[PDB]
């Protein structure tokens, strides 16, 4: 009833781009929880659960976006960095970003 999904993360100067791999889910008006707060992201789409801690802060605002991709079978989550141009280290070591 909780699974820790495969995920991966890249960035540019404004955003981090989280890619969360999921199988056999159903969306609804209320099934998806995403909390973004300082350096934390929590994603809950039962059974799937991620709680991630980043090396710097993000900010939830109008720019936050999440889109399901059926070819890739993932939700692509795009969150803004609290500071433009700030580098986030070690995003290629997903295993470490677990809170």
């Amino acid at each position: 009833k909780m699974i820790t999904p495969r995920f991966s993360i890249t960035q540019d100067e404004e955003f981090i781009f989280l890619k969360i791999f999921i199988s056999n889910i159903r969306f609804s008006a209320v099934g998806l929880e995403i909390i973004i707060q300082e350096n934390m992201i929590i994603f809950h789409l039962s059974p799937y659960y991620l709680r991630l801690r980043f090396p710097h802060e993000l900010i939830d605002d109008e720019r936050s976006t999440a889109q399901y991709d059926s070819k890739d079978e993932c939700i692509n989550v795009k969150v803004a960095k609290l500071n433009k141009n700030e580098y986030f280290e070690d995003l290629d070591l997903p295993t470490k970003l677990l809170a």
